[PDB]
RNA sequence: ACAU
DNA sequence: CGATGT
């Protein structure tokens, strides 16, 4: 219905898919960038969308914030709900780093708790998510 | 189809 | 136009 402005928005950016992956999180209300992940040489859009949500969860928990997270990724929202990133990306030497991070993110989800609502950003009604990469 |  | 996903 209405945008919850008191929230954190996250998004992936890539150069190719699979390709170089990065992500960031921004204050939905002000656009202030609150965190940015160093580019990862090879990953998928959905792995990056997933890591962005999990980093958001850790970021808000450390600061004792009950704000929700917005993501535009139907896939990544489901993966976080399941605490399982069902990526098809080949596990080999050159994907080793992204899979390490995905594996460590699942591990964090499986050893911590949170109440953070993870909400679908309704791009069709509201434009691109505020964390988008132009 | 939907979401990227 | 291709790829990642449910
Ligand atoms: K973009
Ligand atoms: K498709
Ligand atoms: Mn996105
Ligand atoms: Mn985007």
């Amino acid at each position: 219905e209405e945008i919850i402005w008191e929230s954190l928005s996250v998004d992936v950016g890539s150069q190719g898919n699979p390709g170089i992956v990065e992500y960031k999180g921004v204050d939905t209300k002000t656009g202030e960038v609150l965190f940015e992940r160093e580019p990862i040489p090879i990953g998928t859009n959905n792995m990056g969308e997933f890591l962005a949500i999990v980093h958001g969860l850790r970021y808000l928990k450390e600061r004792n914030s009950r704000k929700p997270i917005y993501s535009d990724s139907q896939t990544a929202i489901k993966w976080v709900k399941d605490k399982k990133a069902k990526s098809t990306l080949v596990r080999n030497e050159e994907t080793a780093l992204i899979w390490k991070l995905v594996d460590e993110a699942e591990e964090w989800l499986n050893t911590h708790t949170y109440e953070t609502p993870i909400l679908k950003w309704q791009t069709d009604k509201w434009g691109e998510i505020k964390a988008d990469y132009g």
